[PDB]
């Protein structure tokens, strides 16, 4: 029901970092929600150690991370002891107890979703993968550049995109002064719909 | 509304390579359907043109690989132009014409959708990214491996799990003979719901 564009629900909770009120906890950073069905379980041990490992990764992009599960909060603490242990990490951001169901109604939650929600509550990107398949976190990141540099420039990313690459001017963009004025690097018209410009920054 | 586990639908429609039934057509192999809004849209362009490229490494993996526009077939037939000599490459896949919306209405369908078919014609998975933002094509070919060992054996992927890596023993299985049976290269319980074993293929 909930989809790209709409604002991603508040919601007051508790969490292993305390009580949490999502869009005043993110405040004016990039926000990435995911989902885990259950505490331990197996996939999502390993996901959680390796958001972990990727903690300056996410601040370095101005991103703040979040996990949420149906457990209770001292529940989540008895398992980042199994994820610290056992993938050799530090669990450095919220798990969300939401053990009443507030969020999981909110956000309309075996699969396991993750929400990408940018400076202005908005929801930019749902992944839902289903139990058998870890997630690949380069992607997500890779993801969240594209996002970043898209609100910021009249670009889209091409296929295989990682920041620094050539782009392409977004379709709706016409207006050739405004062009010259916003790409003083240029571009290229290889077809008339496709005009690949240097990344902006 | 279409989720995953639930039967990809079967649907005749024309291609810039014919008629495609796409149960029949797709007979024993794994499916990826790619959905593009427009025909003559840039990221799509070099979303295509890279599955071409890539068509090789989906063969190797018995995968069968569709394109749906709702532009019709001879309007598919100019794009290819524009991406063969755009993205230097030749359009070895169809692409559906859906000028009825027949297509478009079974699968639900600015975001661009895609489906996983395995040979049960069952939907594995679905991912929708926004106008913004073209797909990793790695990130496919990643998910289809640990989607078919998943379906082989008794087995979940870690987080940034690539074929060949480590797995882990699916929760569900907790019979001692089985786990002998089907593990003769063992496994390292690290903690007891987390049964790191060699991938067994
Ligand atoms: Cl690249
Ligand atoms: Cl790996």
């Amino acid at each position: 029901m909930l989809r790209l564009g709409d604002i991603a629900p508040d919601f007051e909770q508790d969490s292993s970092e305390g009580r949490i009120r999502l869009h005043e906890w993110l405040g004016d950073s990039w926000g990435v929600l995911f989902s885990h069905p259950a505490d331990f379980t197996p996939v999502c041990t390993t996901e959680l150690g390796f958001t972990a490992k990727l903690k300056d990764q996410f601040a370095q992009r101005g991103v703040k991370v979040l996990a949420l599960s149906v457990d209770p909060v001292d529940s989540h603490l008895k398992w980042i002891d199994d994820i610290n242990e056992t993938q050799d990490t530090r669990v450095n951001f919220p798990i969300i107890a939401d053990a009443d169901r507030k969020v999981s109604e909110l956000y309309d939650l075996t699969v396991r979703s993750l929400f990408i929600i940018d400076p202005n509550k908005k929801v930019r990107l749902i992944i839902t993968y289903p139990a058998s398949t870890g997630r690949n976190f380069n992607e997500i990141l890779r993801v969240i550049d594209s996002l970043q540099l898209t609100d910021e420039h009249k670009v889209a990313t091409p296929a295989n995109w990682e920041d620094g690459d050539e782009v392409v001017i977004v379709p709706s963009l016409k207006d050739e002064e405004e062009i010259k004025r916003r790409f003083p690097k240029g571009y290229r018209a290889v077809k008339p719909y496709l005009r690949l410009t240097p990344q902006p920054n």
